[PDB]
This record gives structure tokens, C-alpha cells and sequence, in this order.
């Protein structure tokens, strides 16, 4: 009821700090497919049997692990996914947003609604991608992260958008290439371009090698701000345009308007939020998404009718808004040259 | 599914702060009975309306708030209790478990898990009732957030637990007396005694008096370690051994059984553990209890084995646990003198 939901919102800070004290100290690959004793477990963690036991208690009361039998623990499925080395693996996502860089921010949030701009910037001495340029592990951290957060995206996108009309994608600001490369997989005489900053751009071409695609997909580098590669039919932009205010996006999108030309179409996949705010069953919710963009890069998350007005100051004109699953909390929107 | 619940896990310490932020600057006052335009609220706590609507667009996203027109917000019954004036408000509970006291020290969860102490002293240099003692707004906030924890078991135990065939009831460390006075409204003719240490028996008077039960509720103050005021039938201790290592649980339970004498009897009002952790439908999580009581005081909770055995060592039997609705997370563990 009314006050449950209100005592399980107070407590999320605590559910966090056990979920990165499993994350950190990889207790889900040294439980891996096993029932594992708590004495076994710690000796492989620098924690005593009795303190380890009270954390792996409070998981299997979280739905990560189970207690099969008093000081015996294996995975639950939700724990499975901690794991480095499992196939839907969010472990770097995991680690990520329990980082300091992702959650020191969050402590100044009022600042943050004060002010307008990142709390970040404040904390770590630079803005985000700047900070992260110069620090190659979290760089390395952030790309596997984004891969971890796009999988829903990537196993749903080609099932509800047909990709079969274009000869040539082109996806601005690509991450390691997760969603190009999940799209390709289901279209093989379909050609790729990943667009990215120089440092991610190296993660993306040993993806694509690793991934034997290669032979048609390219990763090519630079500054969306100063353009973005001509000439493929369609060009995708995911988890992008929230990342900056209304001025840097219409910056994007004029770049991506001289891209598309004539016969261009541009798919800019992002939250979609309703006018009115309310409960959402995305994965993950789009309105702390929203302050999470606000504390660590200026950035928001937008309605139809904020990123319309966007589009339409960029040259550009919202076409069309399609959905995927609800879990996924990501839409479809069509953007074309508007007609002017 | 497996990975939203994972989701829903990792991104609660953010849930957290957007909470922290409702209670910290009175959105639920602000807002009341009424609808609120967010320009307004804004106005009422120095923050621009932009920033205080993304705000109040999470908490809607959260289930604490409604949009019903843009910019125009009501409070959900969960908002609601965040109200300093609601009847069941929870607002100083709020305020005090997202305050630095009880939240800096989770921030080292990982070392309290190696030491078995708790992290508190470190941060704030003496344990936490001792710093409370020395901090009397801290003091004060506690004893009312205490309250607002216990309205759950207030609003039950006398209709899970027969109290007429008492006389008299002592709650030792029994706060404000809001447990107390819960029995004392369904039994005219049962006299009561609060034992509190002198500053939380500060608070309990004025509660008695404030209450009309004056007459029949008396309060007493000193150390259960030292001694439990005798002479009382029955014996209630709540939400007070979880705070407490093993040995320190024995001394407190000792002085339980000095005072119970021949005809005396123990409830011992506080989380059962299963031999075997799995999810709970309690409103508080009871993991997350034992974890906060290790971090906060070096306590912990309990299994009936763990303190059937702290019974033993008291002089005492666990007689007989009962069972409160599920949503409250506490039992009635019935304690007698052992037969030895
Ligand atoms: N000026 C710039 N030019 C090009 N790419 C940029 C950029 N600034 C940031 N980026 C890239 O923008 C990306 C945003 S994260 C989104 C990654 C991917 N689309 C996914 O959804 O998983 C990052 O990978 C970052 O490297
Ligand atoms: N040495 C001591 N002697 C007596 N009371 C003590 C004590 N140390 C702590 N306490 C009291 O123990 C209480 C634990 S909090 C529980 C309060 C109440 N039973 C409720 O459930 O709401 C506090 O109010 C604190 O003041
Ligand atoms: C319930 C909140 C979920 C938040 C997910 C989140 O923040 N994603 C994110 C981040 S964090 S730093 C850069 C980014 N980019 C590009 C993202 O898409
Ligand atoms: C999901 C976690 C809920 C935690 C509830 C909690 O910690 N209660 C608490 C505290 S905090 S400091 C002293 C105390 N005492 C006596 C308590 O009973």
C-alpha cells in the first residue's frame, strides 16, 4: 500500500550499497553456476565468514541470490547477470553507476535543480566526456556500460522497425557498436558506420573485427558538433540528444540535417515523456534518467512536443514516434527534412 | 524479469536522494490538500520552476505525487505521510534515515562487514547513542522517527497479543511512548511504565500527558544494562536488542529476568530471521535492518535459533513466537524464566 511504496523508496540508497558491495567484490563469478559455501566464498574476498554471510543474506532477501541451505548460496537469475562473463552480462553497468563519478554528483542534487548545469563538473574538475577522454579505465568502464543498458534496445529495435528498405546505417555517437551490430546480425547485405569520438571509436573497430563484420561495417571519428559523415539512407542516434541542453541538441541535429540531404532519414532513439509524469514499467525509470542527465552532463529527458520544436529549429520535422516493449523505455522517433 | 528487478536494485540510491529532496525541502506541506502549480511551489523553497518541475515530474514517476494538468501537482497517499501534519506522517522517519548520521556510514558497509563494528564512531567519533545524547534536534529527530517506524506494530500487536490478563506493562526503551499508549487507548483499567534513558523520558512525559494517560502511564528513567524497573506482569522490549551485539543482548536480557522474578513475563518485539534468507513482505527490509544495525551500532537481527540461545544464557526460554501481519516485519517472541 501507500506506505510500503513510500519505506521501499527511503531504502533504495541501502539496496544500492549491497548490490555494489556484490558488484565490487565479484562475489556473482565466484558463486558462478555452483552452490557455493559462504566459508568458501570468504576466502576468495578478504571478508569474514559471518560479515559475508549477513551481505549474501541481505541479496537473497533482494532476489539476487538464494539460500538453498543455512550458509549455501547460488545465483538467482537477476545475480546471474552480475557475472563478467555471462552473455546478457551488466556487470560494468553495474560497476558504473555505483562508480563515485556516477553517484558523487547525485549528493548535490538541489544544486544541480538550482543551477541548471552538472553537478560533476564540480567533483571531478571537468565536464564528463572530457574527463573520461583523459581517463582511458573509466572510458573502458562507460563503453561496456552502454553496451550492458542497450542490450534491451538491440534484441527488440529490428522487431519493430523494418531496416530491409536502406543499403547503408550510420549510428551517431554508436558506443562499441551493441545496436549497429544487432541490427547487421538480421540483416546481412545491410552496410554499417559507427560515429564516434577517436577513443571510443577504437573500442567500436575491435568490436566489429571481434564480431566478423568487418567486411560491412566502418568506424569513422570526429565531432558530431562539427558534422556528421554524408551519405547513408538512414542515420540512427541512440541514448545521444539526452546527454545535452536544447541549444548542443539543435547543434546535433543541424549536423544531422546536412547529413540526411535529400533522401536521409534520421531514427533518434531516446525516452519519450509523456506530457503529464506518471508511473512508468521501463527497466529503468525515465525521470530519474532524467536527473541523472541533469547531475552528470546538463542533459534531460524530453517529450514529444519539447524534441519536435527541436527538430523543427534544426530544419528538421518529427515524422513519426514508434514504440518498443515497455520494459525497454526507449521510442522510435522518424525525423525528416522539414518541408520549410 | 530478471534484469528489471536488477534495474530496480541498482538505481535505488538515486530514488533515495529524489526522496531526500521531497522531505528536505517540505513538497508535501507545500503542495498539501490541494492541487499546487509548480511556479508557486517554486517560490516557496528558492528553487527555479524548471528544476522544481523535473523534480516533481520524478516523484510523480515515483508514485509520491500526480500531475494532473502540466505543472500542476497533487500528493499521492504515499506523499501524503511525507506531510509533517498527517496523522500517520513519517516525515521526521524520512528526514532522519536520509541524514548524513544514518546514511555516511554506508558509505563504508564493506569495512563494517570486515571489522563487525559499526562504521558510525568513525565518521561522527563516539557511538550513536552516546552522540545523540550530546545532540538534542538529533535526539529529538530520532525519538519521532521511532514513532513513525513503530505506528505499524502500534496499530496491531493488541489484536494479535491478549493484554487483559495484565495489570501492569513496562516498555523498556519503549521511546515516546507511542507503543504503549497504543495498548494503553484499548485497555482502560491497564496501568503502564516507559523506562527510557533521561532524555528519551523527556520526550515519553510530555507524550503521556500530551495523550491524557498520566494517570495510569508513569515514566522512569536510567540503564537497562544496570537494571529494569520491577514489580510490572509483563515486560515489552521492541526494536531495542537488534541494536545490541550478542553480549550486550544477554546483559539487557539479563536484567529482563532480575525484573520478571516468579510471575513476570518478556515480549520480545523485533524481526524473526529465517534459517534461510529469502525476499520478505515486510515494508522495511529485514536484511537491510540487520546491515543498517551493523553499520549505525554493531547490532543485528535474529533467528528464534540465534536468540532462543541468548534466552538460554539470560536464565530465560523462548516460550513461544506469534506472528504480526505480514507488512509489519516484526514478531511477539513470549520470554519466560528458564526452568533450570
Ligand atoms: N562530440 C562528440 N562527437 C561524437 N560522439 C560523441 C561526442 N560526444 C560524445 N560522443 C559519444 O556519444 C556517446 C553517447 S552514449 C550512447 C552510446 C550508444 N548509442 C548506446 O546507446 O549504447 C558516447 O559513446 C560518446 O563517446
Ligand atoms: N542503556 C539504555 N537504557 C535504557 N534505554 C536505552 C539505553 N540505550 C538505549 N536506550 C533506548 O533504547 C531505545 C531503542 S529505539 C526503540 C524505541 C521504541 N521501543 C520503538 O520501537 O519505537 C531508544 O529510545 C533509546 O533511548
Ligand atoms: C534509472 C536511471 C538510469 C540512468 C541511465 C543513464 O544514466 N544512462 C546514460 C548515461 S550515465 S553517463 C552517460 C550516459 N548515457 C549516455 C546514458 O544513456
Ligand atoms: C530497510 C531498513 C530499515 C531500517 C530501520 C532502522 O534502522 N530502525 C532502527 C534504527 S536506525 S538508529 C536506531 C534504530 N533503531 C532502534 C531502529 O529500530
Amino acid at each position: 500500500g501507500a506506505r510500503s511504496l513510500l519505506m521501499q523508496r527511503l531504502f533504495g540508497s541501502r539496496v544500492t550499497e549491497v548490490l555494489a558491495a556484490m558488484a565490487r567484490l565479484d562475489l556473482a563469478d565466484a558463486i558462478g553456476d555452483g552452490i557455493a559455501d559462504v566459508h568458501d566464498l570468504a576466502r576468495s574476498c578478504d571478508l569474514p565468514a559471518d560479515g559475508l554471510h549477513r551481505l549474501l543474506r541481505a541479496l537473497a532477501g533482494l532476489g539476487m541470490c538464494e539460500e538453498s541451505e543455512p550458509g549455501k548460496f547460488a545465483l538467482t537469475a537477476s545475480g546471474a547477470l552480475l557475472r563478467k562473463d555471462h552473455p546478457e552480462s551488466v556487470y560494468d553497468f553495474a560497476r558504473f553507476h555505483t562508480a563515485p563519478e556516477t553517484t558523487r554528483p547525485w549528493t548535490n542534487l538541489e544544486q544541480a535543480l538550482r543551477t541548471g548545469r552538472p553537478t560533476f563538473d564540480e567533483h571531478f574538475g571537468s565536464p564528463l566526456y572530457e574527463y573520461m577522454a583523459g581517463h582511458p579505465e573509466l572510458s573502458a568502464r562507460f563503453a561496456a556500460a552502454m553496451r550492458g543498458e542497450s542490450l534491451a534496445t538491440a534484441d527488440t529495435i529490428a522487431e519493430h522497425y523494418d531496416f530491409s528498405p536502406y543499403r547503408t546505417v550510420t549510428d551517431v555517437g554508436g558506443g562499441d557498436g551493441t545496436l549497429i551490430t544487432a541490427i547487421l546480425r538480421r540483416h546481412p547485405d545491410l552496410r554499417g558506420t559507427i560515429f564516434e569520438t577517436p577513443e571510443i571509436a577504437e573500442r567500436a573497430a575491435e568490436r566489429v573485427r571481434a564480431a566478423g563484420l568487418h567486411d560491412r561495417c566502418a568506424v569513422v571519428s570526429g565531432d558530431f558538433f562539427d558534422l556528421v559523415p554524408g551519405g547513408a539512407d538512414l542515420y540512427l542516434v541512440k541514448s545521444t540528444l539526452h546527454n545535452w541542453d536544447d541549444e548542443h541538441v539543435v547543434r546535433i541535429l543541424s549536423s544531422c540535417r546536412t547529413a540526411l540531404a535529400d533522401r536521409g532519414r534520421l531514427l533518434v532513439i531516446d525516452v519519450v515523456l509523456p506530457d503529464r509524469a506518471e508511473p512508468d514499467p521501463a527497466e529503468l525509470n525515465p525521470y530519474v534518467k532524467d536527473l541523472q542527465m541533469l547531475v552528470l552532463l546538463g542533459g534531460r529527458e524530453r517529450t514529444r512536443a519539447h524534441l519536435d520544436r527541436l527538430c523543427a529549429r534544426a530544419g528538421l520535422v518529427i515524422d513519426r514516434v514508434l514504440p518498443l516493449p515497455p520494459h525497454v523505455g526507449l521510442s522510435l522517433t522518424e525525423v525528416v527534412p522539414a518541408p520549410a
